[PDB]
């Protein structure tokens, strides 16, 4: 159990390329706690395998380098998240956002586009409202619009992931409308969920009316201050706020559909690194500075559900790995990663001072990106890098002719921290992530 | 640190899915054991990454199954193997079989295409020779010629890995060139050698005879037979061996160049997966009866080499997952990690009745393969296969318009099993790995 895996010094001398200053043994057999965990923060790279940790780590901190927040988690396995062919049962090999953040938020595998169901499109429980439903406090922080699958999965019943609002759920999941007896769109869902802090963009589906019940006739936003939440738009007024709870929620949409990426970068191209140019990244302009970091949104939700007596149970998403990987773009995709690692180390520096926090890291699932040779000449879209080292990385995706580069199965690395996070160790599933953190908080 | 990771049940169902049975808190913790190793069994899988390892039991124990040797190593992590480019001493991002080879025998970095020497190519002594000198027995078994940089990191110091023997050797390594004062061609650094056993493909290099010193003339397999080898060229005489050590060395040469893969099946296509029907795998035919599998020499191996009562250092390569994925051969390759899994339960059924042995599994670096969804319309070559769960499996090969499909520098899982395992877990460095050994068998 390292703090430090950096290169111990010159990469080309004997022993130079170490990561390891010692023995382990010792020092992980210490970091092996059964006791309860009061707190869980889960911390959610979307569509961040192993290879998308590598090619950003390489990028910022260089090949010896080490993230402090993604890399220093002592604990890790590779674990597997196939989703399930509706019809048949079987398995789906490589699974969507929807289904994955499904099976460790509910225990049980589900196909593709399902939200908080099984294949017969029978409702299970979350882990946030069972933790709700304990007397915990609960969060969930997500740079995309709150209506995406990961965090919708912690606080919707929907049989399709496009039901967002009203106008969308009558006419895609008939069955869960408000008016035709269901318990509501995604939104509607999310609002009568009432975790006690909820952050992120989608505020567009906010202004949709409800078509029956209490609410109905009032856009989704009215209902939101009718029933006592607290919104905030920015980071002035999100600092603003003191306290989230059962009686005063939070509820931040800082952005119409998902919040900026942090780095831009062009596009990969068909033999962009044979005929353009190496790209280095900078900062994304049309960001603006009233806009949370991630590390933010992360920070003041520790503060506001630490405040919590019995504990709390904290969701974190770094959304947009995913979707710039989609984009075939390195720079975008290299700059969630970073922004990712910075909230990871602000949930360990707390797990670390408080001693009864389990902090995890893992992703839905894997993607595109490929780091491979600086001569390669591939069939699909890549594009060299000026990395921290000196040196040209080139990335590739290659596994889509269309407009969007797609998933992978592969297995990929799950990392943890504190009481409970050997149940990480070795192969397990992404449904045994939900009892392990069932059965840490004792949830039961 | 459980023995049996496949789904429990139902996979339909609440927890069906779940590969963890209990807490492993406990079994972990007993699992941690810093006392001397006796043995090392080090098992490299050639270019086997997550994705191939997810590939490979997805099709053979389908998705919820697992591999009895394979995924049941209990401490597990990710390490990094970027090697390094000659002329800046920077880091490449992604190596070749020399480069990672070298640096878990050798604990130092280098470029691409060295065996045994660093930057400046100056050699430096491996783990084979350190665990020769102590007197412990050593093995050194491949699928692969012999002279493939795998398994010739152990035993030879050239400055190109296409120095196989006298002939290229003379051209392209002439200061190694026997002739010109070098230690020799990689067959001649192996005969020089002399582990306990060695056993693998590679005959044809024996054909070459020497040009210079003491067996100038002859053949390397006379100068072998001259200098007290035991000669073994198929299963039956293979089996015959009772004795294996300094006076009388097993030298196994079971193919003239790479030993045949043990499935067949077509190679990937441009748009495969649509355009032509699902695959499933058959035996190799043309596999000969007499050929040893991985397993029966790594049993073999283990036989003899356990008689050395100092203890015993064994490598074992499954040298032809890389060759069938650069070959983008599903099939091939499948089948080439279905044989490894078979070779490290033979090595993980010993170390738990022996005790005092360490076995790790993993790769020298990731590779092309990517399991993608089975509509997937990709610029590279695709392939559909049936698997054991009755669903389709797409494979897609996607970074390279040459013959040949390529390496990918994405870190990648190591598992391990003993006493020092736990040196494994969290990010390591590749060269982490040689200094892991060195320690665990007091070698320092
Ligand atoms: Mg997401
Ligand atoms: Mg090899
Ligand atoms: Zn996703
Ligand atoms: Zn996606
Ligand atoms: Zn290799
Ligand atoms: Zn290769």
């Amino acid at each position: 159990v390292l703090e430090n895996r950096a290169a111990q010094g010159n990469i080309t001398a004997p022993g130079g390329a170490r990561r390891l200053t010692g023995d382990q043994t010792a020092a992980l057999r210490n970091s092996l706690s059964d006791k309860p965990a009061k707190n869980i923060i889960l911390l959610i790279g979307d569509g961040m395998g192993d290879s998308e940790i590598t090619a950003a780590r390489n990028y910022a901190e260089g090949a010896g380098g080490f993230f402090k927040g993604i890399d220093a988690l002592p604990l890790t396995g590779q674990y597997t998240h196939y989703a399930l062919n509706k019809k048949t049962g079987k398995p789906d090999y490589v699974t969507d956002s929807a289904a994955s953040a499904t099976a460790w938020s509910t225990g049980v595998k589900t196909y593709n586009g399902a939200l908080g169901v099984d294949i017969h499109e029978k409702d299970h429980p979350t882990i946030l409202e069972m933790a709700k439903a304990a007397g915990l406090a609960t969060g969930n922080v997500s740079t995309a619009e709150l209506q995406d699958a990961t965090p919708a999965a912690l606080v919707a019943h929907v049989t399709s992931r496009k039901c967002y609002g009203p106008s969308a759920t009558s006419q895609k999941c008939p069955g869960n409308a408000l008016e035709k007896g269901g318990k509501g769109s995604i939104t509607e869902q999310l609002l009568n969920a009432r975790a006690d802090v909820t952050l992120g963009g989608g505020a567009k589906t906010f202004a949709e009316t409800a078509t029956a019940g209490e609410w109905q006739g009032k856009t989704l936003r009215e209902e939101a201050e009718a029933r006592g939440y607290q919104l905030v738009s920015d980071a002035a007024s999100l600092n603003s706020v003191t306290e989230a709870n059962q009686q005063k929620p939070l509820l931040g949409l800082f952005a119409d559909g998902n919040m900026p990426v942090r780095w831009l970068g062009p596009k990969a191209t068909y033999h962009g690194n044979i005929d353009k140019p190496a790209v280095t990244c900078t900062p994304n302009p049309q960001r603006n500075d009233s806009v949370p970091t991630l590390a933010q949104m992360t920070d003041k939700a520790i503060e506001l559900l630490s405040k919590n007596e019995k504990g709390f149970f904290l969701q974190v998403e770094g959304a947009s790995i995913d979707k710039q990987n989609h984009a075939a773009n390195p720079c975008g995709q290299i700059g969630e990663t970073v922004d990712l690692d910075e909230a990871v180390q602000r949930a360990l520096e707390f797990a670390k001072k408080e001693g009864n926090t389990l902090v995890i890291v893992t992703a839905d699932h894997a993607h595109a990106s490929q780091i491979v040779a600086p001569d390669t000449k591939a069939p699909g879209l890549t594009q060299a890098l000026n990395t921290k080292d000196g040196a040209v990385m080139v990335m590739s995706y290659g596994n889509s002719e269309e407009d969007s580069q797609e998933h992978t199965g592969s297995q990929l690395r799950i990392a943890a921290y504190g009481p409970h996070a050997a149940n990480v160790v070795g192969l397990t599933d992404q449904t045994d992530l939900f009892y392990t953190m069932k059965a840490a908080l004792g949830l039961k």
